[PDB]
């Protein structure tokens, strides 16, 4: 009779990595990074996003003539942006805060669009200018969404405009003022020089003056204009004043919804497709804490880290080799039910079996490890994305060493964290394996004979219910005193 | 004879969370969390906070007539505003760089108010002027900080006026410049169109205009105020000249005390205490390194996280269950001093006892553990906390973004930590006790009989003096092998 | 005939940190915090750094007299400027976006000085204006790279220059205004009252209006003048107009060559020695992971930490003391070849052995696991610095909060990781002794006679092949259980 202490093996080529060794090969492992993407920009949560093209948010807004696909546009999820867009400011010019309004926009799902000044109201003004930069079919234009207030004749009167802000959200109007390029000018459209464009709202106050120069020619043409914003608040009143150079606004963009949303910068184009996350690259469809695809992200995503490999084992490690030995020599190719068991030799045949109680303790403690290391990861709605201008480089440089700084940290804490995991349960299982046979070297006591290889020689003659019993752990010790004492001693 | 080996019990509830196991219940535990506050704004250090009430800062810094009481304000500690005060701005208006102005107030402590421009010194022009919007008992009142200046007859000469800074100390002085609402106004008030506000110091050069413009209507007029502030070093001069539209200061803030302060937003009125850390809910009485109340706090105060438990245990796991057992059985609830310990059984009674060399070095190691955890964590006086006007969204954000990326990694720094340190204690015990039963029974050697319950049968008879040696460590084996040799063969 | 297990003891000194317990003596252990520097300030890559001197980057880009050795600079490593430099705007005024164009100068190596406007196309204006502040050898004297412009005779035409990019890269430019004391002398100088200064790019544009006002006297002129710069981009053009108070550059600096430089604030001066990392305070010659010298550093340099220790634990504990016993009692003196061995006592002879599998493999355990903490660490360029105004307190308060946060951070995964490491390596030289006292004894069975102290005493003779055998793992248990059994029993 015999029985021998061992554990499992089989034929996986798994490896893992622990901070005493390299390339360990175990019997079972868990990755916890994603790496892969359908390369497809697609719908969040059902809603499809606002696809720009070739134009961009300040042509959007001002209503350039070559973005006329946009004069109505629908709820949306997120703005996608090419890099350097094409159709902008037709006429040559600046748009002051851009990066706040790109922000803002950052947190705006859908806009309703306003008329609060109709073009018929100025009554004493031209309101058909155009210039040949922004042309339609060759005749001259200008955007859809201002108006360019002439002289009427040979006058000018002042113009005054007024708009009391009752939509039912917050409202956001654009204006802009022109600077000509020599007197002659200002004078063939105004009539007066030394003019002046004032708005004031309850907490804004500005006044701006233009000027006279001549400058590099951009697009054909030495003027320039220049382009504000405001945010209207609800019951507020916004006034307009100008003896000239005052380009007008005739409609206002209302705030309908609000929530989580982004810009993001591709080249790319929208396809029937769903997802509940969405790089630059392509959509994720994970459940794991990590992935390593695009530090940019919108929606709720893993956190991206620098790794290329971050694999937890789960299960023992593989040495296959190996009467019949036990643990010492190598783990079993013929045990299939559990991660430790017994081995059992005697009259009535042989065979393998499993413990259970220690399979299904190592195996909760495991589970246990891997979901504390999973959901201890905090996850939000991440759109991070920021413009910042050519004179702001001291404020972009401390935002992308705060992003650098923090994902460094991160890789540092999932690295470190999956090292030393490993390592521990590794000596885990070989702790139960030594617990094991320690537990049946002290039930059986002198009645059996060490061999030094995992198993034990029985002195008496141990059929399969004692076999069993000793798998329990109710092995009755006084029941066989008397007999193995006998061959002991002899 | 018996003599056994366990460990300590007790009816302890106390659970802990290891990274295998979740809610186990332990002997001993401390808790590094605190979790309660008095609920009371309070004095820190013996100082007294600045009640600001219904004013704001701007209001108490310019003099508002509904503020009379802050007119001469002692030492503080910290400053408590509300979220929305009502008594700010008397005249409608605006304020530049206000949110550098409370940073700067963020390390001030006290302030000395100095008369630099006395009122009577305006000899050629009226300083008599008031408005419905700032009013006393009906009556047209002002700023008691400020000077109004108008024309005398129907002259307004040009204003002239300069400060030495002869004080000892850096001053901070705020003037401001009048935007009326239509020609007439200005006219009836200064007698000249086209005006100028010039003011200028060492490292100081600003000149400005007025702009004259119907506006919304706010506090009934509409008419502005811009205000503007500036500090002066220590033997510099400060030069003010206008034409028109000036309110000229009549006193300077000098900075009497320096130091670490902040301003709290807080509905609460100030009562009695004495404590050293102050959050918007309540004071703090801690010395633990991690508390979950708030996280702006103003003092010296542990790390704040997102975590609702955090105990680290300190003593065994509590199995209740133990002729009497040993460890494998479980622990002893008769064991009351100490950790490890025996218990024998001879002719002569039988009785427990508590290994002490195990026991203290057992603690030792646990008490250098917690004071590594708690001691390796940096304090320090922290007054975060900042503000940002409407077209600062991005730099407000990346605040933000900081704050909270910092408290996740710290948050998952230390629940790791617990974590895995209660697993190495847990373990340690069970380390500890092995090596307690080896010790005995290697250096008992073959003069006793195992039982696999964790203890021993002595072959000859061992009175007290031998249970008190081989607790010892001085244990005869040659005193007793030839009679051991006797009774093993038999 | 007796065998031992035993491991190794030396004469160190050294000490290391646990989590349990402080100041353990160990018998190897390396140092990964570097505390020594040259003291110097060298030459970084071969390429020597950019002495400013007492100057100023306002001082050397506009040509202040003083600094005349500076008109012909060439490629640097890093710029070396004092904290408050003596010969800056000698001529009083302010400079605009001046720490924008400080940040800029960290990504430039070379500058090329490209003459854009000669002095002598002013053919209609005088350009020999000087003052008394800017002085050499007591004649007055201004700017070396910029022209002021005055009338000739009683007329100041309109002043009109441009220059198109033709050089190959970008340009920096400098233009001024001039603000006079009074209108007196503004007559003397420009002839003109009401003038302005107009620079225009394809994108920018910027109007100046000259202030004249009465001011404090700096440096004995009651005078200012206020800087611009711009960055111009390749085959563009820059126009200047002006009616008066320009001061027009003369020269253009070309980016010649761009990398990664830095400003480093210091009053030494320049030694010959070469180095790779450079701090304030001297060199760095290191490989290990940290260092805590200074905060700033300019090169490839170690995480900086606050830490005044950091020990890695690469040795056994050292505990000598110690027929001849085992590793119960302590470790040995006299088995100089590995860490664990053996020691045999035979009658032909006696000595001590070391066993070479397991130390190997020990060795390498040890050298993986310093290796993987000191490489995990990632490493880059980064030249920390940057500068801000006395208006831009809250943006410094947030770099400043965000730097300590990340070395607060660091210093403690730092110091963790390492008590961590060495109380596990110290567990693991106690476990591998123990392993091979475990193997020895199951080998070997009931042919010895256990003492208690590690070592085995054999009931049989064991010759020099037996115990080679012993050692070896081939010792044979049949051929010598015969002769074994009988002398046992006796
Ligand atoms: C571990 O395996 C990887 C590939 O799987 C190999 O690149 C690397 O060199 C291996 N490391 C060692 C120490 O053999
Ligand atoms: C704007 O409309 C609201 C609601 O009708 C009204 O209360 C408010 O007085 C209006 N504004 C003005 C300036 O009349
Ligand atoms: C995403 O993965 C889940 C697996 O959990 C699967 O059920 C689902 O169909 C997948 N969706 C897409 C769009 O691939
Ligand atoms: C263990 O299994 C044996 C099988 O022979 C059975 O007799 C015994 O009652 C079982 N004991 C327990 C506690 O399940
Ligand atoms: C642990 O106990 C708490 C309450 O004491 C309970 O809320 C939680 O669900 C328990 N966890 C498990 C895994 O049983
Ligand atoms: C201001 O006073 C100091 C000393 O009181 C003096 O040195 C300085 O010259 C004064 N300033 C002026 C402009 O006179
Ligand atoms: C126990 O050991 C100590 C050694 O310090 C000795 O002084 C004492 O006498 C011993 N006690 C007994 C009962 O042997
Ligand atoms: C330790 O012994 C070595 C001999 O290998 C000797 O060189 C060294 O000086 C000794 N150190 C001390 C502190 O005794
Ligand atoms: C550890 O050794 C150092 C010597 O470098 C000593 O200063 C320190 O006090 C020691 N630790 C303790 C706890 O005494
Ligand atoms: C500047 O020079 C480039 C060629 O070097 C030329 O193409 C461009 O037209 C020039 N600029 C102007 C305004 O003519
Ligand atoms: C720097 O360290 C290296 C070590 O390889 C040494 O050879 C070299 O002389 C050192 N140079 C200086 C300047 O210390
Ligand atoms: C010891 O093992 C080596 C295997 O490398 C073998 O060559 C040698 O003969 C063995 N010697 C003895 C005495 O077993």
């Amino acid at each position: 009779d015999q029985i021998c202490i061992g554990y499992h093996a089989n034929n996986s080529t798994e490896t893992v990595d622990t901070i005493l060794e390299r390339n360990v090969t175990v019997t079972h492992a868990k990755d916890i990074l994603e790496k892969t993407h359908n390369g497809k920009l697609c719908k969040l949560n059902g809603i499809p996003p606002l696809e720009l093209g070739d134009c961009s948010i300040a042509g959007w807004l001002l209503g350039n003539p070559e973005c006329d696909r946009l004069l109505s546009v629908p709820e949306w999820s997120y703005i996608m942006e090419k890099e350097n867009p094409r159709d902008g400011l037709c006429y040559p010019g600046s748009f002051n805060d851009y990066e706040e309004l790109k922000h803002l926009l950052s947190s705006v799902k859908h806009f309703e669009k306003v008329k609060i000044l109709p073009k018929d109201r100025w009554t004493q003004h031209t309101t058909t200018g155009g210039s040949r930069a922004c042309a339609v079919s060759g005749e001259p234009s200008f955007f859809r969404n201002m108006v360019w207030l002439t002289k009427k004749g040979s006058n000018y009167p002042v113009a005054k405009g007024s708009y009391n802000n009752t939509s039912g959200e917050q409202m956001l109007i654009i204006w802009g003022v022109h600077h000509p390029n020599d007197e002659t000018e200002q004078r063939t459209l105004y009539q007066n020089v030394g003019t002046y464009v004032s708005v004031g709202t309850s907490t804004l106050n500005k006044r701006s003056t233009p000027d006279i120069a001549t400058r590099p020619k951009v697009n054909g043409l030495g003027s320039r204009m220049e382009f504000s914003w405001t945010l209207l608040d609800m019951w507020d009143t916004i006034n307009f004043e100008s003896t000239g150079n005052l380009i007008a606004p005739e409609y206002g963009f209302k705030i309908s919804k609000r929530g989580s949303s982004g810009i993001m910068k591709t080249e790319g184009t929208l396809e029937n497709c769903e997802t509940k996350c969405q790089t630059p690259l392509g959509a994720i469809n994970t459940t794991l804490p990590f992935h390593n695809v695009h530090p940019l992200t919108i929606g709720e995503c893993p956190k991206y880290v620098k790794s290329e490999k971050l694999v937890l084992a789960t299960g023992l490690r593989n040495v296959p080799q190996i009467a019949i030995a036990g643990f010492i020599e190598g783990g079993w190719q013929g045990m299939v039910d559990g991660w430790y068991g017994y081995h059992h030799s005697n009259d009535q045949g042989s065979g393998y079996a499993a413990d259970k109680e220690s399979t299904q303790k190592a195996f909760d403690g495991i589970t246990n490890k891997v979901n504390s290391v999973i959901e201890k990861m905090n996850t939000q709605f991440e759109a991070v994305g920021k413009e910042f201008s050519n004179l702001e480089r001291r404020l972009e440089n401390l935002n992308k060493k705060m992003e650098d700084g923090f994902l460094d940290v991160w890789t540092y804490n999932a690295e470190l964290l999956v090292l030393m995991e490993n390592e521990r349960t590794l000596d885990f299982h070989d702790s139960n394996v030594k617990n094991l046979y320690d537990k049946v070297r002290m039930q059986l006591r002198d009645n059996v004979k060490e061999l030094g290889n995992g198993c034990f020689e029985f002195y008496h003659k141990c059929d399969d219910e004692c076999m069993n019993s000793v798998k329990n752990g109710t092995y009755d010790y006084p029941k066989y005193e008397e007999e193995s004492k006998l061959n002991r001693n002899e």
